[PDB]
């Protein structure tokens, strides 16, 4: 087998209005490039070419207007269309056809990871045989997310979408990684109380069979918020403080593709040479030379 | 009988790349709001309610698509494409039927402005009755703007367009008034030495004709433009530092509408209907009940 | 040096511990100046030229290394310690001797003011014969100051302080004018719930007498926050977007009282070279040619 | 016994006048905390317990008030006064003493480090034997710093202090380690074309005789600048960022000592209750519950 990914970037938009009601979320700057590059260099960094992207019926035809067919950039990158928000588990639905029999890694569009090693921190889930693999990160409102409630030995015991009462303060991020099974125990899926098809009730799944790992990912790591307007802007600052301190781009795919092997130096000359004029332009040139 | 202005929020939009490759720049998010909900508003309190946008060949309808006729602000907005970004000077020529014998002003669709009494500012540039009035802003970086030269005594004496050398620090902001000349104005320059039509020449003429108003607009104000990825995340900073404190907003249009009797409580409600599940669309509602 | 204004700059700097813990609240930065330096700027905008800074019995000697006498600046500053922040009315108290016969104001140390006209603002304050005056400002926080009621027509009518079910959101600024009726009241005051001599009082004092003016602070100007770590942060990085953009500083003493005519052309350059290496002092010696 | 680290926190600061007129720089805040207090984390996260602090003659009583002898945080900390501000490398010399014969760590006071497995990125140089491990992190402004050049093979090969032409883009950070041969080399060094004996000049010695080990830090690591006013705001706000969305702090001295096992809950618990009137001390609190 090998694995194919998917970002869903959907969702109704509704916690950003006005802003989404002209730009999809996921299209949105985060300092010096459109959201959706940071959890597709996320995948790249897995080593994951393949790619389909799940947006809405208005949105998907601007992501693929932006990025293509991926050749550019050494992937093969394609799209479906999310009828309505019903439920971040009715991915595997959509890209049922896509995934064939192979394994997958999600990832949701808005989700922003930054930090030391994360290549080797997904690692294991990449290489993994069977199961699912998710990961657990400390943070103060963990009842906006899937909580991941831990025994007394650092075990997983219980997860819970949105509780009103969190076991923990782990919450499950948006990447994850699975293997063929997914798709049926999605398609199997019922809808919760509040309508959606979750992705939290597919992990409880393997947990209760006892085929989810849980990976923590810790306080070294950044994973930034993008839920509100101020996020948003913190997030764009944040990355914006790396960069100009290093004068390097965090989640720039041309230069992972680059650096991995995906594409070669001619490639990069290629892409750089119609946007020498600017900033970005000369940052894919100036990889070529030194 | 509404007073008259027009947007001009065309551009290429390479300087942002690839920000800009899948989204118009004047539709980019400035904290909570498509940035020309700015300009926009700063028209609305200068009185001015029969607004034609103009922007590039692509990007003109999606302008249309969020913001319609118009009528639920109590405006009335068209639409006009510029085929190249031939010069600021050129809105004036696309919009001669627009305009027909009335005074017009311009406000760019990337500019931001804030300050106490800035509805007064405005409202005594739209009173006068022959000539033009143009507002300058002392900056940092003169040289990327038209530059005022001032007389011992503090009398604007000459304007340069982006001067190698420039002769103060006072930039001419990005908004302007002018009664009807402005058109046969337009219509008789010829390309500058950057090729552009530009209006430094259109402010010259008045000025030499002795009928340019060069209102200063002091420190106190703050004035900015959106031209780098850092600058636009410093406008978002700004604003939102402004809002929360206060719990008010910055140049939100429905708002604008309401408090100057464009639109009624009845419509207000309407308008936030959309927008009610989140911070937007309550703060519309609030205000109909305080 | 003739009219008197009070910089109350003490505190019990519990809120920002550890920060606070060795260091006064009011000589942290903000952005690129002491945050002293900004309501000091404020009463020299007044044209009040003789200032006394009350601080804690560790930190009053720590501002007078720093300013010394104001003579440098065209000022006559001096201190005095309060041994314990029983309360902003006890500055009235400690001030006594300082006010003598005279009118006076008061500022707190942690507040700063920006924006359009302020010095015309505060203008009928400082000519107020007798009475006093005090400025409202909208916050979306009412219930952390104290809260200035009005009436159907736009008659103050209430004040309260912290108030659990606050009657409106204008906050009372803290910035406040006093003829020399407030020594006396001050002196005749017992303290709070919350143990402490209240300014609040006072204001409630005057307005019983029917000599309180309540001056709207309207949405134009900025009152920044500085009681939480991350409102101090939000307070440098709105000064630093002003400042960058403009070239100019926000609330530097030197400039203030080299432009209101207190000190010279040499004595700025004097000034000015100690602080050369960076910006401040280049921008000062700047302002004296030409 | 414990391991030894030198901590210098003195400087005259010019480069941030006036801001450090009044307050060290080493005591500024990095959004909740006193700017030293992540120096020192990072010697404790290395296992370093027994500490000199070095500041001027004013400060070093300052940061004594703020510190103390530490033993409440399970630390040794001393003190020592530089007079004048005469160079990194005069650690070595006022350190003389408290050193001893044994191997030492120096970290500069405005140096913070974040990420993931710093305890790891420094186990080597911790555990050295022979020689001396500097780290070296890629910056868009090499010429500020000691630049580190290496040859095709990732050898270094040659260091110097502020290159004219800097041979590389890699900085070397405020962090270093020393076996007991840096005394002698210290006592032998001659002044800066600035007057300071010079810790590169240290360095180029071990480097020469093929002992000086460049341990690269990865991107995914950030090294925040402390050096001008306006990335002093950015350090602050990339803390709170990673702050305010984990809910756990950044560089806590009382946490790591708990965590390390320096200290043991009941003694967190006695930090914390004359505290818990603060939102510092409810985190000390809580960290010995859920
Ligand atoms: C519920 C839902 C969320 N989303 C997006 C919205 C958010 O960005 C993220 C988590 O809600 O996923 C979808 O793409 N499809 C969905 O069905
Ligand atoms: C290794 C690598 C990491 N990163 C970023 C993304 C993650 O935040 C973290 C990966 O270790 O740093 C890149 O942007 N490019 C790279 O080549
Ligand atoms: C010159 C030019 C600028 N613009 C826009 C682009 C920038 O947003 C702003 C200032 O150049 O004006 C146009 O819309 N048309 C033009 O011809
Ligand atoms: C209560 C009190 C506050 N303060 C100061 C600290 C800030 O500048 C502001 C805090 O309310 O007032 C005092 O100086 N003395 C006091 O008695
Ligand atoms: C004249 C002057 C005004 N101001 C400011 C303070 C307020 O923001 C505004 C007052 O109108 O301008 C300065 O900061 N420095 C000055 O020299
Ligand atoms: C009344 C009002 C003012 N403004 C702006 C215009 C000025 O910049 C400032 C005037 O106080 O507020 C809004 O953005 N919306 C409003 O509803
Ligand atoms: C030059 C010098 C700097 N310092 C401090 C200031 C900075 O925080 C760090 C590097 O400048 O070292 C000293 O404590 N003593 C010194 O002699
Ligand atoms: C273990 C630990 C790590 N850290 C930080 C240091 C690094 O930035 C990252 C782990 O390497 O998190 C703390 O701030 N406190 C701790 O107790
Ligand atoms: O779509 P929701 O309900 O907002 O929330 C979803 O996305 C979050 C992002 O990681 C996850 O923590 C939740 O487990 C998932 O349910
Ligand atoms: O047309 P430009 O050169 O692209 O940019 C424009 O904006 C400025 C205001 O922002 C004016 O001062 C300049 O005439 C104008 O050229
Ligand atoms: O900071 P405090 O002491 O809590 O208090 C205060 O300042 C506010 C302005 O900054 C005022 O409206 C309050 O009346 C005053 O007591
Ligand atoms: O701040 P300084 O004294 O100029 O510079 C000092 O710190 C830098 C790290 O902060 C080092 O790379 C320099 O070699 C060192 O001399």
């Amino acid at each position: 087998k090998m694995r194919k990914g998917i970002i869903l970037a959907g969702g109704s938009g509704t916690r950003l209005y006005p802003v989404t009601m002209a730009v999809s979320k996921q299209l949105l700057p985060i300092y010096d490039k459109p959201m959706i590059y940071y959890p597709l260099s996320t995948l790249m960094l897995a080593g994951i070419r393949d790619i389909l992207i799940i947006s809405t019926p208005q949105d998907t035809p601007r992501f693929q207007q932006l990025l293509g067919d991926g050749s550019q950039w050494g992937l093969n990158l394609q799209y479906k269309v999310q009828p309505s928000p019903d439920g971040l588990a009715q991915a595997f639905i959509i890209g049922e056809e896509f995934i064939g029999g192979d394994d997958c890694a999600l990832v949701l569009g808005d989700n922003i990871f930054y930090g030391h090693d994360l290549p080797k921190l997904m690692e294991a889930a990449v290489n993994k045989e069977s199961g699912a693999t998710v990961f657990a990160y400390h943070v103060n409102d963990p009842e906006r997310y899937g909580v991941v409630e831990f025994d007394k030995n650092g075990t997983a015991i219980s997860l819970e979408e949105k509780p009103l009462e969190p076991k923990s303060n782990y919450a499950v991020t948006g990447l994850y990684f699975y293997d063929n099974d997914v798709v049926q125990m999605a398609k199997n899926l019922k809808p919760s109380a509040r309508g959606e098809l979750e992705i939290t009730d597919i992990n409880r799944i393997y947990l209760e069979q006892g085929r989810l790992s849980v990976a923590l990912m810790g306080r070294g790591y950044a994973w930034l918020d993008t839920g509100t307007h101020q996020s948003l802007i913190e997030a764009s600052n944040f990355i914006a403080t790396i960069e100009e301190r290093q004068g390097l781009k965090v989640s720039c795919p041309e230069e992972i593709a680059f650096r991995k092997g995906f594409i070669d130096v001619e490639q990069v000359r290629k892409l750089a040479v119609p946007l020498i004029k600017n900033n970005y332009g000369q940052y894919l040139y100036k990889q070529t030379k030194d």
